[PDB]
């Protein structure tokens, strides 16, 4: 019930498999350490509690503060390699306020071919899937999902690599409920997640509170995060060991987030996650091409029927004479069973419609919606005083030239029935209450040239308004 | 003259620091080969020739066929590391035109992880550039390195620099259009990297020069070993340049800029590191999206305060004129601009220092035959000759027509400015030198978004104001009835 609340960002404890130091960015002094840390990095645990940074990375220092100056944004990360006698481990550092915050974790062609294969991929299913086979190839996951954020906070998933004795989640969806708002937040800031262990315990930090502000230290920017105590359970019903995620973002929205899941316990080398990190770059930018390429293409082929439209609204002295002509034919543009052409007060309909009272209030529930465009494939969801009338009028794509929703076209697809089918599965059953009457969903394509003929037509309400004028001032002319 | 018109695309020659074969992409049977290919790879040229790409590389061909079917596109690449007897470990880069694979070979022997978070956090424009550019010279090694960024008239600007101690600064270098010419930017748009280990250096042929499976010259754009052109290479002789290594910028596929890297003595550099520049490539590509984005969104954020009261008041514009020139609102100050024209209805009104009366009629006759919904100078007396001499009061302008055929239009007009330009490169900038003569204040982008999103609000009251001119013509019959 309160699990939006839950904050994420301040755990107060850390995976048990690396170490973890946060040390005042000025002076170096020691402040907070984990309780491992004095196993893992074999020294005495009072050595390190009061020491500066310049005693115990004597050459890494003159390095770190000046790549990192006080007043650079938390999102900046530098990563170095340092030998140790207790083997060489590997150091990321980053800086909070007036604290550096340093991690530690042991370390130990196929890109290069990987960036032109996805350069080079025809369409938005064949990206995701080759994204999805190359990361499998590199890592060595199980499962390499991908989903896609849907503009209502839902998830699809789209693209999956799997091993073989394993059920397929492709074409699975799941509800807001699961992420929460908090969670989205952080993970638009920072691109990378990894869980290493879902039934290992939290290892907490010495002392837990930052004396700097006597306050609880924010670890959004650290890899070694504990992760969530319900988002652990959930793993747990299913079986899974690991979880990395990628996040994609796109133009500052969460476009969608790649998981990579496993049955076993593991933990992946830093050497691997910096080729993933590098991946998670090339798969937001290529995104913002293939998807600019579906739309274009799909545009291409209806051109020839959109021009006949476009050009015949451009010098529309009659909005009801040229619209309503079968020679252009608005319904087979758009693929709708209906049409609206409401100007100047009289309403005229276009094929199969539903009743006149029911049309009044249809046109009545437009005018009270504030936006432009009003898109939809159910029309029940948004109007519940308009669900019965679905047989002729279940998708609606509106748009009004000018403003105010006085002159306005509608267009209305007819009814189809859509049902749900496939602890992931209590998670289904609440997107399975959501959906009973849909339509066929909207084009993206369609929405382009939908709203290309709103600036021919709005061009055209300039033109038709220098005319009315003139055919005042010639009355006036004629009455004196 | 004709320079513009050569075939940089078919060369016939290679560049003489490596070999190159072009094979049959079915039977791999050897066609093509250059002369210097006998004495590098270390086998006779009758052995090498009628041989099968099975028998030469016979662990690389189940390899090479199966990343390249056929179909694919002549952007795909495909790089191997193999071990020779003769030469040591060698570099094979492969692609596929037509159905003939391109060979190539070159000798072989945390920076870029610490410089991509850096990119990440750069505050504008000026300080991407800077890094980026610091970042090249730090991992290549080379004396200078700039970036040029591609005006929207095909000029390019020296924007940034990252030079060695004891040289002059090219930075704010302009050069015109002549100098990189169509075809050129056509393949630069295709294939980002070029590279050119030696200026003085002689190309040497294939054998034979024709491709026997069309009988045409073979071409070799995909390829990095292409010999450049006879004329750039005097261009860099002149400078008395050794080295030059590009890498495209190519932003939403229009080429935005290019990273030029020059050297004074003859270079060649390994193929490991020219994959580290390929990635900055891609990822400069990326951050150019991002801080340019933000350099509009803040200069916006300042002047939104003047802009929502202009907005919001020519939302309920009942009248153009009476709303649209009141000193309250300011509209000079928003575009900081010296004269504003207000043309509405047929009756023009100027707002601010304007020129004369039969100038305006001249201007606005201008605007009328002018295609564009925007019109956008800083130099009027370059676009319209007739009105260069009425530049002490409209040197720079900025159109908007509401609705369409320039009947309603808000001009504004910003005062005359002398800018002047000062400094074989120096004969390239004297054709710049003669180009520019009067201008004003070049406009800013943030200001063009608000232009146009005045243009929105009230072409949407075009409609509003329709509505209840007809009502008074309905009402009137009414009574006249
Ligand atoms: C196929 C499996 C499946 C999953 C994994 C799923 C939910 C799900 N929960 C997530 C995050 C999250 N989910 C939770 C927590 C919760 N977890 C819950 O399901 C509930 C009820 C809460 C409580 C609010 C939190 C807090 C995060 C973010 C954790 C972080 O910051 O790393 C994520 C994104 C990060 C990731 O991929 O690990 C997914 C996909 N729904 C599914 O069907
Ligand atoms: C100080 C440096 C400086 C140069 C180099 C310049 C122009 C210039 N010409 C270029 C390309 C080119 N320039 C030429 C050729 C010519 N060269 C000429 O100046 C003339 C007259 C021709 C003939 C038209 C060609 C053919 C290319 C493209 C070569 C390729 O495809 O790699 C490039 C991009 C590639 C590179 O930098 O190597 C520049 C910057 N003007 C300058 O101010």
């Amino acid at each position: 019930e309160n699990c939006e609340r839950e904050p994420i960002h301040i755990p107060g404890s850390i995976q048990p498999h690396g170490a973890l130091l946060t040390a005042d960015g000025h002076s170096g002094e020691v402040l907070q350490m984990s309780l491992n840390a004095a196993t893992f990095l074999g020294q005495e645990p009072t050595v390190l509690r009061g020491q500066t940074l310049a005693a115990l990375l004597p050459e890494q220092w003159p390095a770190l503060q000046a790549a990192l100056p006080p007043g650079c944004p938390d999102a900046l990360q530098y990563r170095a390699t340092l030998d140790w006698p207790a083997g060489h481990l590997s150091l990321t550092v980053h800086r909070v306020g007036e604290l550096l915050i340093l991690e530690f974790e042991p370390t130990e062609h196929a890109l290069r071919n990987a960036m032109f294969a996805l350069e080079s991929a025809p369409n938005l299913r064949a990206l995701a899937e080759v994204a999805t086979q190359t990361v499998r190839e590199l890592t060595g996951f199980d499962r390499v999902m991908l989903y896609k954020f849907a503009p209502d906070a839902t998830g699809e998933v789209i693209a999956e690599a799997r091993r073989e004795g394993l059920h397929a989640f492709l074409g699975h969806r799941f509800p807001a409920s699961d992420i929460p708002a908090q969670a989205r937040a952080l993970y638009t800031r920072h691109l990378l997640r990894l869980t290493a262990d879902t039934r290992a315990a939290a290892v907490p930090l010495d002392p837990v509170l930052n004396p700097q502000t006597n306050a609880p230290t924010p670890l959004g920017g650290a890899v070694l995060r504990a992760t969530s105590p319900m988002h652990m359970q959930y793993l747990r019903n299913m079986g899974v060991g690991s979880s990395l995620s990628v996040s994609v973002v796109v133009g500052g929205q969460l476009w969608g987030l790649i998981a990579c899941h496993h049955q076993t316990p593991y933990v992946l080398p830093p050497d691997l996650r910096t080729t993933l990190e590098y991946l998670g770059r090339l798969l937001s930018l290529q995104v913002q091409v293939k998807e600019a390429a579906d739309v274009a293409a799909f545009r291409q082929s209806l051109r020839e029927h959109h021009a006949r439209v476009a050009l015949a609204a451009a010098h529309s002295l009659s909005p009801h004479d040229t619209l309503s002509d079968p020679a252009l034919d608005l319904l087979g543009l758009m693929r709708a069973g209906g049409l609206i052409l409401r100007f100047e007060g009289r309403w005229q309909t276009l094929g199969e419609v539903p009743p006149a009272p029911a049309v009044d209030a249809l046109l009545a529930w437009l005018e009270t919606q504030p936006g432009a465009l009003v898109q939809t494939d159910a029309l029940g969801q948004l109007w519940p005083a308009g669900a019965d009338l679905a047989p002729s009028a279940a998708g609606l794509l509106a748009i009004s030239v000018g403003e105010g929703w006085s002159e306005c076209l509608v267009w209305l697809r007819p009814e189809l029935r859509l049902e749900v089918a496939w602890g992931p599965r209590h998670s289904f059953d609440t997107y399975l209450e959501e959906k009973r009457g849909y339509a066929e969903p909207w084009h993206p394509g369609e929405i382009e040239e939908a709203q290309d003929l709103r600036d021919t037509l709005t061009g055209a309400l300039g033109e038709r308004l220098s005319v009315i004028r003139d055919l005042n001032r010639a009355l006036t002319q004629s009455n004196a």
